[PDB]
């Protein structure tokens, strides 16, 4: 059991679909469960995807960068779309070392622990439209070792302030 | 031929270096060529290293996103070592579309077209000091890969404003 990794970019180049719409099929394709760890969580169309899969049966578990997560809450309000409302759907923070916000900088997405979406794209409307970013898709044994470093990221992670 | 990957973190998590002293050691074993993509680059230490690579003649390519370049600048100025002055090292920009600055959101290390370093890890004091992150290690095929991106980012690139 290897390792098989693909590269995407935006704009694309030599793939069909954008970095975008994988993303959107990765979640729709997913029977099990999301484990999503990203910095800036804007993007109304990757959320709804989200949520869908949450009302589907799919478990969710998402950690975001406390230092941004206001703007997810505020998206979620803006939609109408309380996520502590969703019982298939926890949501969580993880912090850096603060001296100015010590940030969670890593991002990705792990589906089914299956695959891996790994990069630079940030879920928000400028990365669909404004900046240069790649990501990898990873199947097969590395997988497992985002399996554990999701773990090892929840295992860290705050219960919003918000969230009561 | 296959890839070889190797996770690290910030902070190290089961491996004897952090992400820090790695790229100094990717730098500082490098024997012709270093391509460096990077969103943002003030670490003087890192700095060091390259301009000394350059010294032995390593040929040195770095791309920098052109909306945070001043900051690159500002760092070289302080340190009386002047970019446009050395002759192993090449640095253009790289920015995505405008609408607030589109950005080029990608980062990574190629040394000698044999090893990569690829992830969330920023040239700057704070992921030293205060942010999470991680980095693959890539050898083997994918290396190749990475080679193409940089051609295609650097066939995109523009002349610093400030050089002439
Ligand atoms: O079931 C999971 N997974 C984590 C790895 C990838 C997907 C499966 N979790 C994460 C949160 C703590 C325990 C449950
Ligand atoms: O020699 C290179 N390389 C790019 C791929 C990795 C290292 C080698 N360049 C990049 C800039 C344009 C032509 C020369």
């Amino acid at each position: 059991g290897g390792t098989h990794i693909d590269l995407l970019f935006h704009p694309p180049r030599a793939h069909l679909l954008t970095i975008k719409e994988t993303i959107r099929k990765m979640i729709k394709e997913a029977r099990k469960v999301i484990a999503l760890v990203m910095d800036i969580f804007t993007d109304v169309d990757i959320f709804k995807e989200i949520v869908e899969a949450s009302t589907r049966g799919v478990s969710v578990y998402i950690l975001l960068d406390e230092s941004n997560f206001n703007h997810f809450l505020n998206m979620t309000e803006k939609q109408g779309c309380s996520v502590q409302r969703l019982r298939n759907i926890r949501v969580r923070t993880v912090k850096g070392q603060d001296y100015f916000h010590g940030k969670m900088e890593q991002k990705f997405l792990l589906v089914d622990c299956q695959k891996v979406m790994y990069g630079s794209y940030s879920y928000m409307w400028s990365f669909e439209k404004a900046h240069l970013s790649m990501v990898q898709i990873i199947t097969g044994q590395l997988v497992e070792s985002f399996d554990e470093e999701f773990r090892t990221l929840y295992a860290r992670s705050c219960v919003p302030s918000s969230f009561a």
